[PDB]
RNA sequence: AAGCAGCUUUACAGAUCAAUGGCGGAGGGAGGUCAACAUCAAGAACUGUGGGCCUUUUAUUGCCUAUAGAACUUAUAACGAACAUGGUUCUUGCCUUUUACCAGAAC
């Protein structure tokens, strides 16, 4: 087994490094979705309970989304439909109309966060 | 517009009483505070069908063109010359808390 593993060489990638540094949430950032049709914005949930969407390119913030009263722990665009779900520690799952920037769909029963 | 000739013919009477074609007949009408199914808000916005058309063979759909038929609804835009309630979110009001609510919006 050793043998077979050290003769192999692995693939090179280039390293990373740090580009921009965005600040303007209030809490921790929880969760990140990129826009998983055109790549032109990003998501992020926050322990400060907001979402907020930021244009990709310049790093601003295009706005912000108000729907739960506890930390939101994931977000997920959906790349089928015009829709934004997202989760909380308040114990909702909430679909949002990208269409309009507005919930329209709750989902209930889940017992915790 | 009536008197006469042409069209229509029918209550009839014929040649014909054969060979034809025309229009009907081979399960009636009016109703029901009966039922089921289909359909009713959209490029002013409809479906079938003949020929041509991108999907690599245009199929059944979307496009061009020819043509027959469109019931209901609608422009001081809606089936309803009528008019209720509820959910979510936002902003208000009353407000000691929730229900029940104040009244505007959006979906
Ligand atoms: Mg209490």
């Amino acid at each position: 087994r050793y043998e077979k593993l050290l003769s192999q060489r692995p693939e090179w990638h280039a390293p990373w490094k740090l580009s921009r540094v965005i600040n303007g949430h209030l809490g921790w950032v929880r969760c990140v979705a990129i826009d998983p049709v055109d790549n032109e914005w990003f998501i992020t949930g926050s322990n400060d309970t907001t979402m907020k969407v930021w244009d990709l390119a310049t790093g601003k913030l295009k706005t912000t989304l108000a729907g739960h009263v506890m930390t939101v722990r994931d977000v997920a665009v959906s790349d089928r439909h015009p829709y934004l779900f997202s989760v909380s520690e308040d114990k909702t799952v909430k679909c949002w109309d990208l269409e309009k920037n507005q919930i329209i769909r709750d989902y209930y029963g889940h017992l915790s966060g």
